[PDB]
């Protein structure tokens, strides 16, 4: 038969804030840096 039908790997670290995945612990951390850092998404205040 056919199972998985995929050839990439495993991505346990799946960010929720936006919905990103990774294959390492750090990869996720560094990624989260963006969300935390209020630069792109933010209220209307200058
Ligand atoms: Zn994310």
């Amino acid at each position: 038969g056919s199972s998985g039908s995929s050839g990439s790997g495993e991505r346990p670290y799946g960010c929720n804030e936006c919905g990103k995945n990774f294959g390492r612990h750090s990869h996720l951390i560094e990624h989260l840096k963006r969300h935390f850092r209020e630069k792109s998404s933010g209220p209307s205040s200058g």
